[PDB]
């Protein structure tokens, strides 16, 4: 339909029909089994965006909803979302190994404060992980990170990432600063999405 800017509107019938539950930027919202549940349809203000996530269990998968859905019955189970301003960030990571290992042999954990602890693993499809969410001109952001190999136990690294908000270019940076473990490397996706890379497997 045609909605207040700053609003969303969330409608129990697919294609916007029925009352429908209003929400305004600044909501964050946690049901207790999936968005499904009463959900079907999502009307989305102008300046207005979802971010949508797993909030019970760590994947970090996330769907972003930047326009009117007539149809999110199948989303995944996605149990929590944030409405937030047109030009807020979802910050993403994608874990990738570039030293010859097997499927999910390595694990990078976020421990995200805002959106919570996630745990990419390495090889493992294409879904990227919400590991922040960024408003823009936000404040930055450090978050600890862990690289374990999962087979032997062992901890490759430990460290953290800084998030910084870039004014120049509207985006999200990852600054590789000294508790940036050197094993990984970052590489930009999208204005605020990051292929992070294992490009050595040696133990700090």
């Amino acid at each position: 339909p045609s909605v207040d800017p700053t609003k969303v509107i969330f409608y129990q019938k697919k294609n916007f029909e029925g009352s429908g539950d209003t929400y305004a930027v600044g909501q964050d919202v946690s049901v207790p089994g999936s968005l499904n549940d009463k959900y079907f349809s999502v009307a989305v203000g102008a300046s207005a965006k979802v971010i949508a996530w797993q909030h019970y269990n760590e994947t970090g998968h996330y769907r972003e909803w930047t326009t009117s859905q007539a149809d999110i019955s199948d989303i995944g189970g996605l149990s929590r979302f944030r409405v937030v301003d047109d030009d807020t960030r979802a910050i993403s990571f994608l874990f990738k190994d570039a030293t010859g290992g097997a499927d999910k042999q390595y694990s990078l954990k976020v421990d995200a404060r805002d959106v919570g602890t996630v745990m990419l693993y390495s090889n493992d499809g294409d879904e990227y992980g919400l590991v922040g969410i960024m408003p823009e001109g936000g404040p930055p952001v450090t978050t600890a990170v862990y690289v374990r190999d999962e087979h032997s136990g062992v901890y490759i690294a430990v460290g953290s990432v800084y998030f910084e908000w870039n004014k120049d270019n509207g985006e999200v940076d990852v600054v590789e600063n000294e508790h940036w473990p050197k094993q990984l490397k970052s590489k930009r996706t999208g204005k605020s999405s990051f292929e992070v890379t294992l490009v050595d497997n040696k133990p700090s």
